[PDB]
């Protein structure tokens, strides 16, 4: 049987009052999320800092949200991003952040009018906190100059966020629709001079000019990592000569697949790929009707092809 709860008319007249007024506090601060607010510092901690927000608010910026080398003294004015509210929490409840790309974004929508109105709008933003970062823009009116709105007058916009943030580097990008142009506007300054996309792995091989090599990776890899954190692409750079001869390589490693695992000769998996059958997926679930565009091919040998093909498709995956 389920419990007969009682309380006194005082106890029930305290506790809804309690509970009301405790509501209105969580909602304020989760108006606020997602927001920069400011803080003063209370205690210094080894592992994180307390900020005062004013009528008994105590916010946190744990280590790991904070900038690799900064300091930080008790009573020091701070800025950051309210980015999780707990309201059930035992310990801290509102949780600040200075390396998380949130960070950055609203470091723009504040320095960049034009983002404030929306008339601006970030797509993507990846950071190596306190060294280097990489942001996307774009706009859908016509009178806007949506990255050098984010530059501003000589880079004063660019480098006040910069130097909130302690002097990181930061790339403003174009955001493009098409995603190899996207990739190499996040390349920059790196001159790209062809790129692949495998559409299926979701990777793109990147040739780049010659001298431009240490560029296009970075140092310690940092330009093309944070190039494959904004675009969200798997990117592997290279030469020019590097990717011909990986060009081979493929074209070599379909046709020896095809003669595997189908037990073909190699001039019928030639064909194959000729026609722009590259690989055994498309074999096995291609309609049937494609593959009679080859001359020499009947309709009980394509059966055999897609059969061969699903049961090579199903031996791999198991392998
Ligand atoms: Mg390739």
């Amino acid at each position: 049987f389920d419990r007969i709860t009682t309380q006194t008319a005082k106890q029930v007249i305290v506790q809804k009052v309690r509970e009301a007024e405790r509501a209105m506090v969580v909602d304020q601060f989760r108006e606020h999320e997602g927001e920069i607010i400011t803080g003063v510092v209370k205690k210094v901690n080894r592992d994180n800092i307390s900020l005062d927000l004013g009528n008994n608010a105590e916010a946190v910026i744990l280590r790991e949200d904070m900038l690799p080398r900064e300091n930080f003294r008790p009573g020091d004015r701070v800025r950051g991003v309210l980015y999780s509210v707990r309201p059930e929490a035992r310990g801290a409840q509102l949780f600040v952040t200075r390396s998380k790309p949130e960070m950055l974004i609203e470091l723009f929508r504040i320095e960049v009018p034009e983002i404030g109105e929306e008339v601006i709008e970030i797509k993507a933003a990846a950071r190596d906190p306190g060294s280097r970062a990489k942001i996307a823009v774009k706009t859908n009116d016509k009178r806007i100059d949506p990255v050098g709105a984010c530059v501003g007058m000589r880079g004063a916009r660019v480098q006040a966020v910069s130097t909130e943030l302690g002097g990181e580097r930061i790339d403003i990008v174009l955001w493009d629709d098409n995603p190899a142009q996207f990739v190499i506007n996040a390349m920059a300054p790196a001159d790209v001079a062809s790129i692949v996309v495998d559409e299926d792995k979701h990777t793109m091989d990147i040739a780049v000019e010659a001298g431009n090599l240490a560029q296009a990776i970075g140092r310690n890899g940092q330009n093309v990592r944070l190039a494959s954190q904004l675009s969200g692409w798997e990117l592997n750079v290279m030469t020019v000569d590097d990717l011909q001869a990986k060009h081979q390589a493929e074209a070599h490693a379909a046709i020896d697949t095809f003669t595997k695992y189908l037990d073909i000769d190699e001039d019928f998996a030639t064909v194959l790929v000729e026609e722009g059958f590259s690989t055994l997926e498309e074999l096995a679930y291609v309609p049937m009707k494609e593959l009679l565009e080859i001359e020499g091919l009947d309709e009980p040998t394509v059966e055999a092809l897609r059969e061969r093909a699903k049961n090579a498709l199903a031996t791999i995956a198991q392998a």
